């Protein structure tokens, strides 16, 4: 076919593994999602880290046209939400109920731009129980995520942006 390896080009999925691994091990969380946004506002669970006796998807699309909907300019700003009892905030039905399968106790959104485009998502949910995330977790989660961002950036565009480099 080609004379060109793959060896030239990483697994996407590999990148991931990076992002989620260490969100769960630096930080020492439960569970933490992770999907990328398509076109159609439908999220990709390319990767997912769940502890033992958690429930795994991956290859699953996160389908909630309600902040990814209107929320998004506002995530293009950067902005977060953070809920320690998901059982305070949304009072609605089917989400408690699309929830409790997941056993997710908690809510932490962190905005994922690239190129000003909304790429992906990382959410992290503590399926023990409830916790709240400190201001300094948040920052954290910024560096750790805007670090993958760099690398799809460059995936996307190389083979010709800058030659004076
Ligand atoms: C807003 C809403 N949906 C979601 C999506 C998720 N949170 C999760 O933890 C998971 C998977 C484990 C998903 C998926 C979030 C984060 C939010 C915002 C949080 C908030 O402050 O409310 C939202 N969803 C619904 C229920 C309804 N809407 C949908 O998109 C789908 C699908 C539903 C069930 C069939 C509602 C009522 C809201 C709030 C509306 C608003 O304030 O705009």
């Amino acid at each position: 076919m080609a004379a060109v390896q793959l060896s030239e080009l990483r697994d996407r999925q590999a990148i991931f593994e990076t992002l989620v691994a260490k969100g769960r091990e630096l930080l020492a969380c439960d569970r933490v999602i992770v999907y990328a946004f398509d076109d159609n506002y439908v999220g990709t669970v390319v990767a997912e880290s769940v502890a033992e006796g958690w429930p795994q998807a991956r290859d699953q699309v996160i389908e909630d046209p309600c902040f990814r909907e209107h929320w998004v300019e506002a995530y293009r700003q950067g902005r977060i939400q953070a809920t320690t009892d998901i059982f305070k905030a949304g009072l609605t039905e089917c989400h408690l109920n699309q929830l409790r399968p997941l056993k997710v106790r908690a809510n932490l959104v962190v905005p994922m731009v690239i190129d000003d485009q909304l790429f992906g998502l990382l959410i992290a949910h503590q399926a023990s129980e409830p916790r709240q995330w400190q201001e300094i977790e948040i920052d954290q989660f910024s560096e750790l995520a805007s670090t993958g961002s760099l690398v799809l950036e460059r995936l996307h565009f190389l083979e010709q942006t800058i030659a004076s480099l």
